[PDB]
């Protein structure tokens, strides 16, 4: 027996403001459904306290994505509107199975392209350093596949324990916070000025895995996304 995310007051606020995508984007439950007591394998109540993801297979994903308050539809923010738009959130993040390679927990999307991917990766070189087990953010400065299309920033590296986030778009620029230390200030996001499709999204989405049956597995202590 699983006990729902809804059985708590925790993450309420954000689910009814996040419709769930499960387990592709096209595939989702509404904000009614989760307040409703939604719950599966995929996203259940653990240890009491946990808003616990699970997916398994190549870019599938369990992952809440931003809605418009009190049974709103879609919402589209522009990251030059005026607005300081805001993500928290506290997670721990578990051993990673073998064959998980990286697992994206929280994002701002688009209809044109990711702008910020926030995610854990097993082993990566970044700017001539390696850094294993660690927290990652990608940015991105173009429509392109190459990597001058990105910033990639080494954030923190994994830890046993909850690890607090913040992420916070206001004219065009980006802030991370993690654990209370900035890790990334006044990121610019201009390339995307008046994209106004954009949102929050946080879950788990798993990236380029080397085996389709391997489950990535996230915990969110908090999650709250807010605009100001
Ligand atoms: O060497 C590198 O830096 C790696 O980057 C690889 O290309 C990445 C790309 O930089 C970026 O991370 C992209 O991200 C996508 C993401 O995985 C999801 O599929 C979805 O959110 O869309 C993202 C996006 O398009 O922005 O994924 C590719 C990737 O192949 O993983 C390669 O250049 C590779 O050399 C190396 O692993």
């Amino acid at each position: 027996f699983l006990t729902a995310v809804s059985s708590i007051d925790t993450f309420l606020p954000v689910l009814n403001e996040a419709k769930l995508q499960w387990p592709t984007s096209a595939l989702a439950a509404s904000s009614e459904e989760l307040l409703g007591g939604y719950v599966g394998s995929q996203f259940y109540l653990q240890d009491g306290k946990y808003m616990q993801f699970q997916i398994a297979g190549s870019s599938n994903r369990c992952e809440l994505r931003q809605m418009i308050p009190d049974g709103g539809s879609e919402i589209g923010w522009a990251v030059d509107d005026g607005t300081t738009h805001t993500a928290t959130s506290s997670i721990v993040v578990p051993e990673q199975v073998d064959g998980v390679e990286e697992v994206t927990i929280m994002q701002i999307n688009s209809g044109e392209a990711p702008q910020l991917r926030i995610s854990w990766i097993r082993s990566k070189s970044l700017d001539g350093v390696a850094y294993e087990d660690f927290i990652m953010s990608t940015v991105r400065i173009g429509t392109g596949d190459s990597s001058d299309n990105f910033v990639k920033t080494h954030l923190a590296d994994r830890t046993a324990g909850a690890m607090s986030f913040q992420i916070d778009v206001k004219d065009s620029k980006l802030t991370i916070t993690v654990n209370g230390n900035v890790v990334v200030n006044g990121q610019d996001l201009s390339f995307w000025d008046g994209t106004d499709s954009c949102y929050f999204k946080a879950g788990a989405y798993n990236n380029n895995p080397t085996s389709e049956s391997a489950t990535a597995r996230i915990k969110f202590a908090a999650l709250a996304w807010v605009d100001h």
